[PDB]
């Protein structure tokens, strides 16, 4: 796992990591209407998927392999798209706060902290934008904000324990409200 | 006070913040042989110097560029050498009072995945600058030890045989650049 930190992969005025842009754009061109996108086990194994990530046009690859590399990317980031500091604070407020808008208000506040490079919030915005376009063809790919939230929240937050359904819900809402 | 974090000012494959490159290159073109470079204060005040940090910097008085260079290091939200690293080096004991070991630890901590690569990259660029200045010591009177004593309080932003060791390793890292 040699994948660099989100903050090391790009900086403003760029809006997202160049490699993540290549994946998203390729995946959207080839799999926007695929009813199994992101819900399959492809043939490749982590070492193979890392080869694709560590070293020419992604449109040449099987869409299900790109989808696995997309997941591999999020798993291999040294720190998750949503830092653990943020996840830890949102998780510990769970019994107290039962307001989705406030959780959303707070997630944005914490991830915009000066102690966290802007690249993380920028990356999350790019990912949410991608998840939203997938949901605009949910009739065909079956990916709605809730299903997209259930697939990718454990990758964005990097959590495997049951005081967590609130985190999944904010991602759902953050996808639907773009 | 509005200066962005080093990790937000650039990313690999760039080697240093673009503004810092403009300062260093301008200062080296106009003041490489100046006998009082970095050891006198110019007329401008912090507010004026900050205006400059937002044209071609070769137009400015060299002593203003030198003060803006210092202003830059002071205004970074986190210093070139993060406090995480400084705190560990300061905590070292009389036993491990080996310069080679202090340097070994600085490299280990500042290359940590929890600290963006931009910080170590920035320090390397500065060391390359300090070394080039010390190669003209016959004319500008700047040796590695004085450069370390002048700039260490700006790099670390933090007095005993521990702080004497931090200044000493910077000295060594300047002289041992090539």
């Amino acid at each position: 796992s040699t994948l660099p930190d989100l903050a090391e992969q790009f900086a403003p005025p760029d809006v997202a990591p160049p490699l993540l842009i290549k994946l998203v754009e390729a995946i959207e061109k080839k799999g926007l209407e695929c009813s199994t996108l992101y819900r399959t086990q492809s043939s490749s194994n982590p070492a193979e998927l890392r080869q694709l990530l560590d070293c020419l046009d992604l449109e040449m690859f099987d869409v299900h392999v790109l989808a696995d590399a997309f997941k591999r990317y999020l798993l291999d980031l040294p720190n998750p798209v949503i830092p653990v500091a943020v996840s830890s604070e949102l998780i510990s407020l769970a019994p107290e706060v039962q307001s989705s808008e406030e959780y959303i208000q707070l997630l944005k506040k914490l991830i915009r902290s000066p102690s966290i490079p802007h690249q993380y919030w920028l990356t999350l915005q790019y990912l949410l934008k991608h998840f939203f376009k997938l949901s605009q063809t949910s009739s065909k790919n079956l990916l709605n904000a809730t299903v997209l939230s259930e697939l990718f929240s454990p990758l964005l937050f990097r959590f495997p324990s049951e005081n967590t359904e609130h985190l999944i819900k904010i991602i759902e809402i953050l996808i639907s409200t773009e």
